[PDB]
Formats: C-alpha cells, structure tokens, sequence
C-alpha cells in the first residue's frame, strides 16, 4: 500500500503516509495547554499515524482564534508542550507543531459558543491586527487594527521566538499557519493588503511579509528538520487562475528559501466564494502546485475514505495525506486504513497491548 | 434506545448502559501503572462509555498475573490511580477498578511474550499460592504452593486494603476478581481445590474463601458505592447443569451479601473444556443468572455490534453490555454504536471539540 509507505524528509522518517493536520480544540487556557491536549495527542499518536501536527498555536496573544486556542508566546507556554511532545514520540509518532497567527479573525468566540467576533463589551475579547483596516465581515465583523511597520517586524520575531520555542521543546517538524485567512494569508490577498508600503500593492511586497517570516524562522530552525507551511492557494472568487499562479510563483520562493513541503489548501481570506466542497476536491489542485512548483505536498478535505487516500499517492497528488475528522471520530483510524487496505499485520499499526487481541 | 438508557445502582449514576470491561494492558512496572494507562483509560472515558473498570490490578505482588501487571498492595500504588480517576471522571464516565489474584496462574509471561509460565530461572518470576497444590496445566504448569491458613487470613486483609485503597483514590465501582481461574475461582471450582480444611470439600467450604473476602470488602467499600465481582458459573467441562446451578446459588449469597451486580463469566479453571465460542453467547446464562438469583448482571464477548448489545438488553438478558475489544480498535466505539442505532445527537457522546465538528 503507497498509503504506508515510509517517507523521509530531511532527517525525519515517518512510518507512514498518514499525517493528522492541525485541529484546533479550544481547550487551552490563556494559552496553556493542559490534560485535554496531552491524552488527546498522545492518543492519536498510538493510533499510528506517521505524523501528528499539533493545533494552531499562537505566536503572540492577539493572534489567538478565540479564548480557548493554545500560545507558545512565552517560554512556560512551551514547556507545556514537552510532555506531550515526549508521549508523542514514545508511541513512534513524529510530534509537529502548526504557529499560527490568527490576525483579522482573530477575538472569535469558540465554534460551538457562536463561532462570531466577541462582543466589544465582553471581557475575553481583543483587538485584531491585519495588514489593512479591513474587516472580513459575516460572522467576523470587527474592523481590524492596522499593522504599524514596528507591529511587523513585532510579530515576524514572535514566530522566530515560537520556532526557538518549538524547537526546544522537541518539535521534528514545524507548519508555519500561512493559510485560511489569517494574518500570513491576508498579507497575500488583495482582497485584504489595501497597504501602500513595502507590504502591499505588487506581488513582491505581497509576498514579503510571508518570506522574510520564513526566512526570520529559517535562522532558529535545524536545518535537519522538516520546515513547512500552510498556505490557501485559490479563494474560489472568481479569480481562480491568476490567483492559482501568483500562489504557485510565491510556493517555488518559499522551496527557494527552505520550505520542505507545503500543504496546500483554500484561502477563506473572505466570505463571498463558492467553494466545490467534494471528497478530496483538493486533489488535482495540490498536484499542479506539487508538479509546478516541484516541491512535496499534502492537502485535506475528505480523504478519511481509505481508497482516496491511496488513490491520491499511486497518482502523485500528494506525498502525504491529511486525515483530520476522521480522527476526531476514531482515534485509530490508521489501523482501520490498513485493515481496508489489506495491509499485512495490519493490528500491528497499534502498540502491543491494542494489536496482540485484534489479529 | 436501550444501550444509551442510563443505569443507577446505589449512589451512582451510569449514563448509557456501556461497559468497558477490565482488560489487562501488561504495561505497568513493580505494579505501578505510567503514562501508558493514563492515557489508555482517559481516552476511553471520552469516548463515550458510562463505565470504565480498570484492568485486574493485583492486591499483593505474587497476585499479579504477569511482569507488566497494575498493582494496588500499597499506598504509593493507590495513589498513581488518583489522577486517572479524575481523569476519567472529567469525561463523565464512572471510573471502576477490578482488584485480583491470579493464584495458580500467576508468574506468566505477557501474551505478546511466549503467554506462558516463567521459567523457573528467570529473575522475574515468582512461586505462585493456591488452594492445592495442582497445575493448571497446558502452557501453566508450574505447580502452585497450597495455601495455609495464615496465608487465606492475609490474602482477604489484602483484598480489604486494596478495596480502602480504591476507596481513597476516588473509584466508584468496585469488581472482584473472582473469574477466570484465578484465586477466588480456584476455591470455588472442585477441579482445583482439594482441600480437607474449612475452605475445601463442601459447597459451603468451597464458597467460604468468596464470602468472606465479599464480606470483608464490604466493611471497607462505602454502601453507596457498587459493590460487584466478575465469577465464571460454568466451565464448559461436561460439569455444566450441576456447576451453573452451584454457581447461582453462590449467586445468591453475593446478592444477600450485599453484592450490587454480578459480572457473568465463564470459569476458565482448566484447560480441557470445549467453550461454545459466539457473538453474545453468554446471553442465555447471564439471563439465567440474573432471573434466579434476582441480581443485575452484566456479561461480555462479542457484544462490539451494537444491534446485539442492544437486543440483549431489550430481551432483558442483561442490565449493562461489556464492550472489550471493540475499544481497544476504536477508543470511541461508543460514538459509533451511537450512530448505528440511530440515537438522536450521536455526536454528542463525544465531548464538544469532537462532537461539533461530526454532527
Ligand atoms: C476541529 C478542527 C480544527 C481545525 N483547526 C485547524 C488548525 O488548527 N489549523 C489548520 O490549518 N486547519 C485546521 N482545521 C482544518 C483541518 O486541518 C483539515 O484541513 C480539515 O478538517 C479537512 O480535513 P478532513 O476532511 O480530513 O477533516 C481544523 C479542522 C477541524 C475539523
Ligand atoms: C486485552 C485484554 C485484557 C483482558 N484483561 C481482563 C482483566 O483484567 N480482567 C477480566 O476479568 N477480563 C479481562 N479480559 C476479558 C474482557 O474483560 C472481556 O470479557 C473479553 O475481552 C470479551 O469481551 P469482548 O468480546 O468485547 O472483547 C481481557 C480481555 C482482553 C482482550
Ligand atoms: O485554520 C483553521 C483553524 C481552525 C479551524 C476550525 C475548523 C475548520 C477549519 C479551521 O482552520
Ligand atoms: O481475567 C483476565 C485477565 C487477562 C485476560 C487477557 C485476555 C483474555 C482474558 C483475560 O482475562
């Protein structure tokens, strides 16, 4: 099976193609991650999955999703993560990590506590920074504040501090979350960068904030570690193939500059989109990126199917497949892939106490 | 749907009618469980059962069946339990706890590790305690030391302490260990106890070591707190009607000893026995059981399809399922079984950062 197949990348060896992308669990306190975290991850660990990226964690308060995201702005935030980074580890799994900065949607209430911008008079909210004073509007109305030049060079060193940080606490791999409207994302999109500055107007500057946080992270980052990004290639807004090359150009900058692999997904920089949701939808895009840019890639939507999981590795759309709600459904979903897939000793994906009485 | 009906017995209130019953995960150390089970059990909690009873964990150390079994002989084993419970009590699951002796059977490798007796010269076996001294045979041959009357007095006040023990570090639910061959088994069955004694011969001599040590338990154990054991009533050795009958008596004298639930097993005392393996095949005695002894059971093997569980609980065969294996494939079977018999909000067996993502 291509599905468990090993892969290397730099000095990192995963057992198998399955990689378990970033899942927010709202479940931190002022950042701090707590036994939540530990025994969901180091269950999914034991599930035996190749690759388990934690959540998005935020680079610096104000870059939080919501009240209850996961911080690394501090280095007791980070210590938090070593236990869980060890158990990761112990269970054959390599622990990654996705540093994120949640910008304009940034100050939102949890998904299933109204899924909206916090009330102004509601004591956990903040302000949100972005590239322009633009808001993203819907559900997510507040009207950010914009980026002073200071302000970037602020947060470009908190993903510096939360790769060092990460880094320290014993993290293989590294995402750097520059996808899914957020701030990295709406320093790329026109719909959202109005700046007239280095950091705005032309793709070069566009693009800059994105590179020089690569590579500003490139510098703290072992060189034998796999470094990565998240990045929305398309919006589906109707500007569809211009923008699908801009994001290509700006993927073979960032292979230039050290990127190892990019999971490519979707924009969501606005709200206004017709997005063709489908069982791996991304597919043939992450296989144009991938060809076009010539640099390794993973992508999600749908690929909890076992078949499509595979087909998508025997077609070289992929070199890794994401696998998120699946596992929020069953923690060991690698072993009910390997079972599908006719995998031999397939039991064998989980650890001897789980896989002796399942042969 | 029956299966996710809740279930009060005494103080303490089930919210679905799932059992994860004990499983031995071999994984401890001295008899000191780890990060392993802390894990092992919490992710279990949050999948969705209503109770979750530890693995057979050892009141004294030649008790243990192997190297790698839990323990509770002490105080500083008692207390590693403590941050499970709360643990699993987080999850909204009762959290339960089987205490043991393995008698004749004890001193074994783990089942990944040869599953049988430890050679006599390997430093870490151990002489193994019984009513007689006689093998089991098979791949258990080492011949146990038959027990004094001292040593029957200090296995009881063993049992005691471990129940205070389980008391103290927060479980809610207790089973003794009585099934499977092991101790308390062994003096019931006339196959492996010859004794001329008090505590051998008669079916009162025979149940003697049992009551007492129920009674003992009970002085320790809070009255509002299920008081249950696991007991094997046949063992599919030609013996059949005579031995089931014996056993519901027993039955019987739990009940009046103030036992709250029977776990109904099969005896497995020894090796030449023709067991009628099949999906819920203990449905029929664990009915039998229940309906002439008057007490509520519960009762295992193969119950995993969940269209089963729930026939055997509307046909009134048993009060709660026991779901093993199933959870060691997936941690959430619950959720599944959930989805299967169509319940309203399946999602919602799980806790919010799962469940508002699958709904
Ligand atoms: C509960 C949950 C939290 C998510 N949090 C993130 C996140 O932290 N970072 C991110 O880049 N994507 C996040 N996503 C997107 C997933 O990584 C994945 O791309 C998406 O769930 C599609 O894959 P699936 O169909 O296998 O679930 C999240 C998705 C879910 C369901
Ligand atoms: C890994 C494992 C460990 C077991 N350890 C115990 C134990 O600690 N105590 C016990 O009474 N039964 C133990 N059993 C029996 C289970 O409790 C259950 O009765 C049996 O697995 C049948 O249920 P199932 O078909 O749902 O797996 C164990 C079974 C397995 C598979
Ligand atoms: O980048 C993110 C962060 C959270 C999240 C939650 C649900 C779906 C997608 C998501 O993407
Ligand atoms: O009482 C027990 C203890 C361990 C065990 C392991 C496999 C099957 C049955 C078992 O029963």
């Amino acid at each position: 099976s291509a599905l468990f197949e090993p892969y290397t990348l730099k000095d990192v060896t995963l057992r198998n193609r399955i990689a378990i992308p970033p899942m927010c669990q709202y479940m931190a306190e002022d950042g701090m991650i707590n036994d939540w975290h530990h025994v969901h991850l180091a269950g999914l660990a034991r599930g035996g999955a190749g690759l388990l990226v934690v959540e998005a964690t935020a680079v610096a308060p104000e870059g939080r999703i919501t009240p209850g995201c996961a911080g690394i702005w501090s280095d007791a935030h980070a210590q938090a993560f070593v236990p869980v980074v060890q158990a990761i580890k112990a269970a054959g799994s390599v622990p990654g990590i996705q540093i994120a900065h949640a910008g304009r949607k940034a100050s939102a209430n949890r998904p299933w506590e109204g899924d909206d911008h916090i009330a102004a008079d509601d004591t956990r909210g903040w302000e949100t920074i972005a590239p322009s004073a633009i808001a993203f509007g819907a559900h997510l109305p507040k009207v950010p504040r914009e980026m002073t030049l200071d302000d970037i060079a602020r947060v470009k060193q908190d993903f510096v501090d939360a790769a060092r940080r990460a880094r320290d606490a014993g993290f293989e791999w590294i995402e750097l979350h520059f996808a899914h409207g957020f701030l990295g994302q709406s320093f790329f999109s026109e719909h959202s960068n109005k700046r007239t500055d280095a950091y705005g107007g032309s793709f070069d500057n566009r693009s800059r904030f994105l590179l020089e946080t690569l590579a500003a992270v490139r510098e703290v980052w072992p060189e034998n570690l796999p470094l990565t990004a998240r990045f929305g290639v398309l919006e589906y807004d109707g500007r569809d193939e211009q923008t699908l090359e801009e994001s290509i150009e700006l993927a073979r900058r960032f292979k230039a500059g050290g990127l190892d692999l990019l999971s490519v997904s979707v924009g969501f920089t606005i709200p206004d989109t017709n997005i063709p949701w489908g069982p791996a939808f991304m597919g043939p895009i992450a296989e144009r990126v991938r060809r076009e840019a010539k640099l390794p890639v993973t992508s999600a939507w749908g690929f909890g199917t076992p078949q499509l999981a595979e087909a998508a590795l025997q077609a070289n759309q992929l070199d890794l497949v994401s696998v998120g709600r699946a596992h929020l459904a069953d923690p060991h979903w690698a072993y009910f892939a390997a079972k599908e897939l006719g995998v031999e000793k397939a039991s064998w994906t989980l650890p001897a106490p789980y896989a002796h009485w399942l042969e």
